[PDB]
């Protein structure tokens, strides 16, 4: 962690209609270390000798359950790359533990979903709702921006 | 005649659990000369129609009501294929017009069946689809488009 | 204009550092058809038998002068497609004359620029500056949003 | 050997006024055994180093200080190439380790001189680049990365 950047993945869970239009964004609500509330995207490390899309698979099931039916993007190209730095103010992304370089994807879920393990809740929000300050505020390490870049990428960032 | 046409090209695929492309589907139909051709899911975007709605419509037009396409959330296409009515100008050509086609990978998760003019829908592995035999039957440089689709899916073979 | 969608391009003109990082965006100032002032991206139709990347070149020269030295992307993949509808409220994009389907690109310009023809001025703004309310207010047909999508794509959409 | 490494790959290109790729540049190198091999610009992203900066650094590292690379404004790479330490897991492989490589097309706008580990900087049109001769000389499947790059550029050759 103090030595090299970590390969991560961020997956923005979304509900889409038939045309692929993003209908809702799914945010996880868990507690911070001190029992304060936060909101996050599906985010996690890639393992040695693990493929990225597999990590995507593994992380989705972990946060949402084995019947979430993700549509893992046919293509490896992420919509962006979020560079979480251990020092704030360098990139829009920050994580106190490590320097993490994440391939970020929008991942539609075709199945049913529930919060698991450390995930207390799973909230489906419209783009307008997801981009409420109250919501964004609850997000950490700059994931609120990554969220906004995800919406922007899907052509559904709200004007407010 | 005088305007370039907005088009989409949809590349249907069977993906596995991890979204990895295992099969692509190619529509077998006849040319006006009655010659054999393989094809992508392709056509005009209508006036006042959304691109993603046109993907839905052409998919259904070619593959059926229950193909259950996964239309990409983002309008960012994998490439742009510009069919010029003059050969050699771009990798792509169409005798009828200048068409600017927005190309997408479209996973199909349901039952798919050849409709209207299409004679059959053939699912082929990437290694299969890129065999000289099949490619040779693709028109207007759509063979190049398929390779671009595969290259973008991390599945262009050697 | 009343029968088929038109193929358009939008180019977001930017100043970058050596690291490729977007430092400023170039907004043109001009009149609306009505006399009001607006701010515009570089935007226009692709001509019959004209390649898209060539339409990009043509529109850059046309708005910014022949020595702007744009870096046309090697890749035909736009960062988005902006679908300007002749009806407001259908997409985030609106044009009162046409249905335009536009392939949008961020275009760094490497040379000196000067606002041409009906362009009154050229404004170089930092992302913060470009996303000032008043600025985005001045944009038309949802181009303020397309600008945000462009900044989002570049990883430079402002928090505030 | 407990970690996957964050990597970049750069495909250096000469584009015309319209961004059209006219030639790609291949770096010639020696194998450990001293066979001749050709290469893209690839190397690690150091801790606390931004991707775009590692991109500059490895381009400068290989093409000299005058290459004037056009690093893309967008952090979206044209693809993500996974060199597994085991062959055949993905199209790419590297016995040294597991490298998650972010691939970009990088237009070079200036003088590019071969420096250090490289012996020769070979500029080749796309049709030249995909000659089985050339590709053969590429390791870790970079021949396949080179094609994906060309394909993404609309310039993959029909042979
Ligand atoms: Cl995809
Ligand atoms: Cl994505
Ligand atoms: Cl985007
Ligand atoms: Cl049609
Ligand atoms: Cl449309
Ligand atoms: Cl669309
Ligand atoms: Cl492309
Ligand atoms: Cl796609
Ligand atoms: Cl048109
Ligand atoms: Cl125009
Ligand atoms: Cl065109
Ligand atoms: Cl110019
Ligand atoms: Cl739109
Ligand atoms: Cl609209
Ligand atoms: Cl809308
Ligand atoms: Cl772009
Ligand atoms: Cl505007
Ligand atoms: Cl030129
Ligand atoms: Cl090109
Ligand atoms: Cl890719
Ligand atoms: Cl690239
Ligand atoms: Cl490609
Ligand atoms: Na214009």
């Amino acid at each position: 962690r103090s030595l090299l950047p970590l390969v991560y993945v961020d997956a923005v869970p979304v509900r889409v209609d038939e045309s692929g239009d993003v209908i809702q964004v799914g945010l996880l609500l868990r507690a911070t270390e001190s029992g304060h509330m936060m909101r996050a995207l599906v985010s996690g490390r890639v393992m040695y000798h693990e493929r990225v899309r597999d990590a995507l698979v593994r992380h989705i099931e972990k946060d949402l359950g084995p019947v979430a039916l993700p549509s893992i993007p046919a293509s490896p190209q992420p919509f962006t790359v979020a560079e979480y730095f251990p020092t704030p103010g360098v990139t829009p992304f920050y994580d106190d533990r490590h320097h993490a370089v994440s391939l970020a994807y929008i991942v539609p879920v075709r199945g049913d979903c529930s919060p698991q393990q450390n995930n207390l809740e799973l909230t489906w929000l419209t783009p307008e709702e997801a981009c409420s300050p109250r919501i964004l505020a609850h997000m950490q390490g700059g994931q609120d921006m990554l969220l906004k870049q995800a919406l922007a990428h899907a052509g559904r960032l709200p004007d407010l």
